[PDB]
């Protein structure tokens, strides 16, 4: 690895000490962190500037400085704000940049900061002491209520109040399930937390949600209740199935269908570069952004500097505020902080390569999340390409698709996000993502029909759709990019020869797109049928090197332009995008976006500018994603079939001939052989498997 | 009900339809292998479907199963006026009737023009082409082409520009030797007029060279004697793979291989498949293709059929053979051109093959070998998983494995790949890729409004691929209705802070009740959730629904100004749902290709005014994408993105997910060990999976002379 690899422990170290000496002892560990504390939030990697990283890769100059990002959080004081540090160069770090206002443009208000998990412990104190007892007579006659026992749980929802500044967030109330998902068991009670004071003891409960009806508090419910103006039914707190369970009763029998290497891996996985004999590419993980591949290179040439994850967003409605008001914008918590375990042989190949993930985030040193990524050829037991000749000439020719693939999975919550990376021997990339996990339920009360479906005994499935921002970073055979846009027409012709008849002529159309405006496409808008940057460079037939930009995708309606809070993912409105590539347009979202939405620290309708497209560096932003209205086969995970979005990319006149062609793998053989011969078939020659024992990444507390 | 319904004709079983017809059809019957327009022959012999009211009887009730028949498609050549003639013959094994069900089917009789071209037909062209033809060129061919034999020609789309035409564009090629002649159109192509019931009256309406129109060859070599032709040189040969097929590169270590630890987890028995989720019955029609019968998840009927209907390639290009070119596949077969899986390349080397028979244009039963395979496919993704490291500690989860069905049709150039995937969600896939060699024009003049140059003189020429699906969901029951869900944004108060205002998501439930109601353009916008329910509900109450989820990238349809659109009308549609009848079996026919000006099924016709409230519906649903070829197409095109289709989701039909009784489920809590057998069968893995099986030999299913 190297220019692009995550820090390791041992530079996290290095950036922590050298942080915990220019900061005024008095910096406190952020896993305790108070509000008015000072705090590191996170450590990780800085990612180099292009132009000095293309010119260590390509042409001999030395690699640009080694820097971390770290953002802290400065609430002892006056004006508390957040700020992001560069640190360097590592190992060895001497310097120590605050770029805060170089990027925004003055301080990061302090509100936008994530809420820590210390915040979140403080907020339950609260809940857990001295807001629920207060109604301990209506919980115990619905919820089994006691002491504090206490046998409920708390989730987040989604912005946290109603305007900029605002941090109020609406919790519901949940069985704690053991073993098993409690997002499933609202238990019917949601409220409104406002925990903007930098004193915790300063917080208070602004609203409360229990069947339909609000209230200023917990006491004026209570009593509401106590009053015998409430009807109260006494949720059960265990059952069997699907819904309260994920254990399946049915003994395990025959093993599935398990792939191995007859002849070893095919493919290396060195640090976080990985090489195949078609492939070189390295890959990692944005704590906030998550998965990332920079530096793709097909035989030797690039295609791709960077293809990343920009941002996941969930948009919600719901009979009930919390739900009615989530809009998930997830790079708030972060995919790569939320990454997990992958259990090997369930989510990847149980003979994947596993590689492990360092990150300082919320603590005072590196922890690990093993089995954090996965790397594995596929037998996709498709071919590739195959025709069979029985016409003039007797001879077949073909070859099975094996494809490359790296894999990780954020589990935000209920959530579990798969992101896959596929290569293929075709020279294409398939970027691909599914969700899996729980779904968010609601309580279910009154009329739910416009809000969900009833998909257990007390649980509304919510309506909300999916999306998700990817950052494309193709660098078509060099820089100097431009973008076709080409389709199909019918113009009616006289038939040459018999004019007295019409035909409809096909036609294809071709137009280059010179303005960032013109390759912005809306959500809802269509699309060219064939979308793709250009070189002026042309292959041997004299077509525009390029490659097309495909996407898989199911859009939902996105959040409507109206919403005072829809500049905090404007992404969200374009299928696909492309602009100049700039150093001080890194990504598209931000992990401040999260908690001020109405004051977004990145909009990315800000990228589309009035600048032209025609021969420059550009970058693609492609949006995917889908309407999900919940039902019973949702219970208890969602599945991943037909679930699947992203997008190919597909070399479209880059190469002068399918480099399958010279595939190492390729089967041919014409009438006149002997096709079970192993000197004409290599298919023929077939041909303990070895299975390192099982271990399972743990748990983290 | 324990009988195969719905199994392909047994050699037995078409020989013994072959012998009752061979007495019954009389004097001068000849074998089609070799039949001439005038002749009487039989074209084909096949399974006639059992109608579905005896069938399900039968499946559910246990009724006596309905007759076996088969349908013979008769060329009635050696008469006054000459008819294609349909033929039912039952009851199988033992044959004892035939009645002829032509007019009932179609109002009157099939026009004789509408016959698919016979492959003598085909070697008749040929020699009109080679022998009394192209000779009177010899001059220009001598020195163009490397003439002396040395061409191949190769058949177009509909033949003429009205009803009642036959006449075909072929094109002409060097026959490349051991790869796709496909690559190397010479230049030359010829407007055959082949209507003629004696051959000897064929005619050649027109010629084309390289970029010119002449009235007849003679003219042609007129000119270029004359030297008044501006000849371009193509060669006869190359090397690059636009020439080859076979990979100039030695062999490297292997390919990942699939195998079962265990055994394997499903069983093929004549045309039945069964695991422990899945059973249902495949097959291919001779001409309609691929189809599958009578699919029960855990026993649960889903589908009575899911079958191809029809495939459609519409060209352009300004040579006159793309430029005219809809091939309608049917009406050459997507059975009839089925080719042999080759093993470890089509479909995985342990998949279990199947053969197909068939007769066609022959008086003997043929067999493809391995025109089937059937497999476990482990997807190497999960189908279902949670990690929680929140409050409690587990981890639950399942790799997806897929159960599938493949087979492939060879039409020509095209190499189309049929897939039908089980998934143990209760999730149906319906998949179609095309791949092999690119149909091309030679090269010349204005290119870039009809495609990209791909190769030395070869011109990729635009097209679209289109494919239709028959899709006769029996959600819970015959009576089903279609129900619409789709999201809206309402904008409204907080109701807890009138101040501000916020967006508010909602669904949207409309019931479809009239076919035009769920009839769905190309173009147009469909709701995000469309699904065919039952009354019937869940557990929770809500409908019992599978959806439709299509995965298309449509072209635009042929204008429906032009006179040949109505005979594939269904390409217009993206989505249709009718009331099923037996009536309207197919959306296509083998004999819409040689007359689109009067089809024999006309799709759009199933859609008029009638109730899909709940009755016995059946969905249609159409796949495709436009193709501008490319260098990456040469030497064949490769299947990455190609892949069309749709899934059949199930929505509300159970109580929950299926997969929750998985026995290939995984779990363990924070608190115990996951690298124990007791609690991971994955820990077992290593110690009873040492052991790979050995692999069966190879062989091939050979070609076909
Ligand atoms: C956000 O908070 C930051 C600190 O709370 C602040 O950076 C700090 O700025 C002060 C002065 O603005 C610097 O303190 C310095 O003050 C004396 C003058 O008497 C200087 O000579 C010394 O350099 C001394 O340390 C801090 O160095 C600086 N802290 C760090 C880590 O940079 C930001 O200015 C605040 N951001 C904005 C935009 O308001
Ligand atoms: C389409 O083509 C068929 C011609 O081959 C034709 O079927 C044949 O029709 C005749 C009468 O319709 C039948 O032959 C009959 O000849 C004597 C006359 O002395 C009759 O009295 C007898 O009934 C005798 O059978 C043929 O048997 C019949 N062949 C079959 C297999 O059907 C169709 O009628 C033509 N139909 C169309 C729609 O024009
Ligand atoms: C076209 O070229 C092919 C060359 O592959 C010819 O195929 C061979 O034909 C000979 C007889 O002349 C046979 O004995 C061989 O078995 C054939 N070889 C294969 C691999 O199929 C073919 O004759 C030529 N056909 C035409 C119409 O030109
Ligand atoms: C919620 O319930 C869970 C029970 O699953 C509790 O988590 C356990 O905590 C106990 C001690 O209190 C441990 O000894 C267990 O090992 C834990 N279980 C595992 C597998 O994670 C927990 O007390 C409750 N937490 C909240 C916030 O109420
Ligand atoms: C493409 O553009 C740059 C100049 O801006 C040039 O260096 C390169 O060689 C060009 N190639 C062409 C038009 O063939
Ligand atoms: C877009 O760009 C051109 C400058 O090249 C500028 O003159 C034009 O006014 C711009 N349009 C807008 C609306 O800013
Ligand atoms: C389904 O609807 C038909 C109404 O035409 C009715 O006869 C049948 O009883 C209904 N069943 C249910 C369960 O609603
Ligand atoms: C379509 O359906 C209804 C009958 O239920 C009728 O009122 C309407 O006029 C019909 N139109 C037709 C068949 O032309
Ligand atoms: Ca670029
Ligand atoms: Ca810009
Ligand atoms: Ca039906
Ligand atoms: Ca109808
Ligand atoms: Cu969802
Ligand atoms: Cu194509």
């Amino acid at each position: 690895s190297q220019l692009f690899a995550d820090l390791s422990r041992e530079e996290l170290t290095a950036v922590m000490r050298f942080l915990t000496q220019r900061l005024g002892p008095g910096l406190v560990d952020a896993a305790q962190a108070r509000p008015s504390d000072n705090c590191v939030f996170s450590v990780e990697l800085q990612l180099p500037p292009k132009a000095a990283a293309l010119a260590h890769l390509d042409r001999g100059s030395p690699p640009p400085a080694r820097e971390a990002l770290a953002i802290v959080f400065f609430g002892r004081q006056p004006q508390p704000n957040v700020s992001e540090l560069v640190v360097g160069p590592l190992p060895h770090p001497s310097y120590m940049r605050d770029v805060t206002v170089e990027r925004h443009g003055g301080p990061l208000p302090y509100h936008r900061r994530p809420v820590l998990f210390q915040e979140y412990l403080d907020i339950d104190q609260m809940i857990f002491n001295r807001e629920l007892p207060q109604a301990s007579g209506l919980l115990h006659h619905c919820c089994f209520y006691k002491h504090r026992g206490r046998n409920l749980v708390t989730m987040t929802t989604a912005p946290r109040g109603l305007q900029s500044g605002d941090r109020a967030t609406w919790f519901g109330l949940y069985y704690n399930i053991s073993g098993a998902g409690f997002f499933l068991h609202h238990v019917g009670l949601e409220l409104l937390v406002n925990h903007k004071a930098l004193d915790p003891a300063r917080w208070t409960i602004q609203k409360v949600f229990y069947q339909g009806r609000y209230y200023d508090s917990l006491a004026q419910l209570e009593a509401q209740f106590e009053a015998g103006l409430v009807n109260v039914v006494l949720i059960p707190d265990n059952g069997t199935g699907g819904s309260w369970s994920l254990k399946s009763p049915v003994p395990p029998g025959p093993a599935p269908p398990l792939q191995f290497y007859p002849q070893g891996p095919r493919f290396s996985v060195q640090g976080s570069r990985v090489a195949s004999s078609l492939w070189t590419f390295s890959f990692g993980l944005g704590a906030f952004s998550g998965p990332r591949i920079f530096d793709v290179r097909f035989q030797g040439e690039r295609l791709v500097y960077e293809i990343s994850l920009q941002e996941a967003l969930a948009i919600y409605g719901g009979n009930s505020p919390a739900a009615m008001t989530t809009r998930y914008v997830d790079g708030g918590f972060g995919m790569g902080k939320y990454t997990t375990p992958l259990t090997r042989g369930v989510d990847c190949p149980y003979l994947a390569t596993y590689v492990d993930w360092h990150f300082l985030l919320e603590s005072q040193a590196p922890k690990t999340i093993r089995d954090a990524f996965c790397v594995f050829e596929q037998n996709q037991g498709l071919p590739l390409r195959r025709h069979h000749s029985d016409l003039y000439s007797h001879y077949f020719g073909g070859l099975a698709e094996t494809v490359l693939v790296v894999r990780s999975m954020s589990t935000l919550l209920n959530y579990d996000y798969v992101w896959d990376t596929v290569f293929h021997p075709s020279g294409a990339i398939e970027i691909r993502f599914y969700a899996t996990g729980y779904i968010s339920s609601a309580f279910l009360f009154g009329a739910t029909g416009k809000y969900g479906n009833q998909v257990s005994e007390h649980t509304l499935g919510t309506v909300h759709t999916h999306s998700a921002h990817f950052k494309v970073d193709l660098d078509v055979a060099g820089l100097e990019n431009w973008v076709w846009a080409e389709d199909m027409v019918f113009v009616p012709m006289a038939v040459p020869w018999s004019p007295e008849h019409q035909l409809q002529r096909l036609q294809v159309t071709r137009k280059l797109l010179e303005m960032e405006e013109q390759a912005a496409f809306l959500v809802g808008s269509a699309t060219p049928r064939y979308l793709y940057l250009a070189s002026n460079h042309s292959n041997k037939w004299g077509h525009p090197r390029g490659y097309r930009i495909q996407m898989l995708s199911f859009a939902g309606e996105p959040l409507p332009q109206n919403s005072s809070m829809a500049r905090g993912f404007s992404w969200e409105r374009y299928q696909l995008a492309v602009t100049q590539r700039k150093e001080e347009e890194p990504s598209s979202s931000s992990v401040f976006n999260q908690n001020d939405p109405w004051a977004p620290t990145v909009d990315f309708s800000d990228f589309i500018n009035n600048e032209t497209i025609a021969g420059k560096d550009l970058v693609a932003w492609v949006t995917a994603g889908f309407l999900h209205i919940p039902h019973a086969e949702d219970i208890p995970n969602t599945v991943t079939v037909g679930n699947g979005v992203g997008f190919f990319l597909r070399p479209y006149n880059f190469f002068d001939e399918d480099p399958s062609f010279y595939s190492a793998d390729s089967i041919y053989f014409r009438g006149d052989q002997d096709a079970g011969a192993c000197e004409v078939n290599p298919l023929a020659c077939l041909p303990a498997p070895d299975l390192p024992a099982f271990s399972h990444g743990g748990f983290s507390h």
